């Protein structure tokens, strides 16, 4: 199994003990780690931060202390949004442009990869055509790996995506078997499948459905969705399921009603250290738990949840992330990916369960524990 881990570079920005660096990877952790994010200019990808070149540096470095272990570059996020995605692959002369631009930067910054985090092709501004353009855009870019491997033999970058949860963005977005065919890994986006946007309270990532859960929104979970890319053409070897170190908050309506599906009237409040709107990092919950909020346990979906007064949230915790271990390999998907490393409890001062809880708990239900964790030679 793959553990892939999402490394943010404005965790950077965050204070105090909130702060997150490179070098605050455990390069034991996880088999990949993905840098969010680049951005594109005239065509050819760029940096976002002003420091990006000396993150890359120790991000990159950190494959100095593990032999095994790959990192990537993901290109876009939710605000880069899908123009620019649209105008380079509208013709073939912009996409040769961007490839070799990729190929240049990676090689030169020391990636092993691009990740496509394009949201998403067919939606958010993205014409009909760039479901089919997309396909080309990535198959392309792995037939340019596979020839620039043999030119300066060197193993081939590889080429990932962060792919749609939601099945109206799957099916206006991908065409899955033959996008399967080239991509090496598909990371699905199995989170934010509830937020205070519906009104109600209900879980950030639920493993299976909630009784409730009624026509549509019994797409709303990780079984689902994870089944849907298999059923529909990607190989369960390739996909690799999404696992949130964050949860969704909310303003309860009534302090009363507590249960999922409880009328809320707004997002939660940003936590003290991500300064996020309706979003706790999993180390920011566990001081919501320490201050004396009430613990609940989603039993049919297999997540916890938490409340105090009007204040709602649910996410994952050690519990829901080995259920959900367990059902991936009983699935015998490829791997876990993580949003993001710089959430977990990397000092641990916060929940207890020692340094990174989340992740650590992958790391050993996977069957990484005994991983190779050595210098290159
Ligand atoms: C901050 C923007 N994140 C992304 O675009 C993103 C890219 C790849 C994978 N997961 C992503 N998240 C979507 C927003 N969620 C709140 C966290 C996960």
């Amino acid at each position: 199994y793959q553990l892939t881990c999402y490394f943010t570079n404005w965790a950077q920005y965050r204070p105090g003990l909130g702060r997150f660096m490179p070098d605050d990877i455990n390069p034991c952790l996880c088999t990949h780690l993905i840098y969010a994010f680049a951005g594109m200019q005239n065509n050819e990808i760029t940096t976002i931060e002003w420091n990006d070149v000396t993150l890359y540096q120790a991000f990159n470095g950190l494959k100095n202390k593990n032999s095994q272990l790959k990192t990537l570059l993901a290109i876009g996020g939710w605000n880069f949004g899908t123009a620019p995605f649209t105008a380079m692959v509208s013709t073939p002369e912009n996409r040769q442009t961007f490839i070799t631009s990729v190929i240049k930067f990676l090689r030169q910054y020391e990636f092993d990869g691009l990740d496509f985090d394009w949201e998403y092709p067919g939606s958010r501004g993205s014409p009909p055509q760039d479901k089919h353009l997309f396909t080309v855009l990535v198959q392309e870019m792995r037939e340019a790996f596979e020839q620039e491997a043999k030119q300066i033999n060197k193993p081939r970058l590889m080429v990932t995506a962060a792919v749609a949860a939601g099945i109206s963005n799957i099916q206006s977005g991908y065409e899955i078997p033959q996008l399967s065919q080239y991509l090496d890994y598909i990371h699905v986006m199995t989170y934010d499948l509830h937020g205070s946007w519906e009104g109600y309270t209900g879980e950030n990532s639920p493993l299976y459905k909630y009784p409730t859960d009624t026509g549509s929104n019994a797409y709303l979970n990780v079984d689902y969705v994870m089944n849907y890319w298999k059923d529909n053409g990607a190989p369960a070897e390739k996909l690799i399921v999404g696992f949130p170190t964050y949860g969704h908050n909310f303003i309860l309506s009534n302090p009363s009603n507590t249960g999922i599906g409880a009328p809320t009237s707004g997002a939660g409040p940003a936590g003290p250290y991500a300064k996020e709107s309706g979003i706790w990092a999993y180390y920011e919950i566990c001081t919501f738990l320490k201050n004396g909020a009430t613990q609940g346990w989603d039993a049919p979906q297999e997540v916890p949840y938490a409340y105090q007064g009007n204040v709602w949230v649910g996410y994952d915790n050690v519990k829901s992330f080995d259920i959900k271990a367990q059902w991936l390999k009983h699935n015998k998907f490829g791997g876990a990916m993580v949003w993001a490393i710089d959430l977990d409890d990397f000092t641990g001062t916060f929940c207890n369960q020692g340094k990174f809880p989340l992740i650590s708990t992958l790391k050993k239900a996977l069957g990484l524990q005994s991983a190779s964790c050595t210098a290159p030679a």
